[PDB]
């Protein structure tokens, strides 16, 4: 339960497969709904049970309520702490674009990683998590663009 | 319980970091299944 970034693994497919990534903060594990589909997780000999989740937001928390509440300021570069399958964690700095929706505008990160990188955290210059990478679109020119997906701290 | 977690690092801003990616402005829609589509 040390704070930090974690891989989410399964043995249900061939060998051991990385299906996504998440963030341990304040004793809560944070990831994208489509990574776990709300299943329980193991950490060593211990179990993490889902506590909150929402398919439309594509988010889920384990062991307690969603704790991440920092926001992209709309101006500054950010860092993706990318954790790709079988590869070391690496920081990638970028200026977000924008997703424009009927319900308002969201920052967007235009970086292409494999599906199992979903749930990698996006950071501000204070190292705060401003959202998770891995729900987005493929655009005309073929690139992957991710929303900056952030939950609500209740 | 199939799925398990393994630590991969600390959450820190790195001054060394490689700078890349563009900043597209995109009209999108979000459906009830949490799927984005381009408008
Ligand atoms: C990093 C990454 C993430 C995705 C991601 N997949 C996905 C799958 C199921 C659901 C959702 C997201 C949200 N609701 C259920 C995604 O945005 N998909 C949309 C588009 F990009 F395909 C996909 C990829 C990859 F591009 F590699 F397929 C990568």
């Amino acid at each position: 339960t040390t704070d930090g970034v974690y891989r989410v693994m399964t043995r249900r497919l061939l060998g051991s497969t990385q299906v996504g990534v998440g963030v341990m903060q304040e004793g809560v594990f944070h990831t994208m709904w489509h990574v776990t589909k709300g299943a329980a997780l193991r950490s060593g000999e211990g179990r993490l049970d889902p506590y909150w989740g929402d398919v439309k937001q594509d988010l889920v928390s384990y062991c307690g309520p969603w704790k991440l509440d920092a926001a992209w300021d709309g101006l500054s570069e950010v860092q993706l702490l990318a954790v790709p399958p079988g590869e070391r964690a690496k920081n990638i700095q970028t200026l977000p674009g924008i997703f424009k929706t009927k319900d308002g505008d969201i920052g967007a990160v235009a970086l292409d990683y494999p599906a199992g990188t979903s749930g990698s955290p996006i950071l501000d210059k204070c190292g705060r998590v401003i959202g998770l990478y891995g729900n987005g679109v493929v655009i005309k020119n073929g690139s992957y663009v991710s929303a900056i997906t952030q939950g609500k701290r209740e």
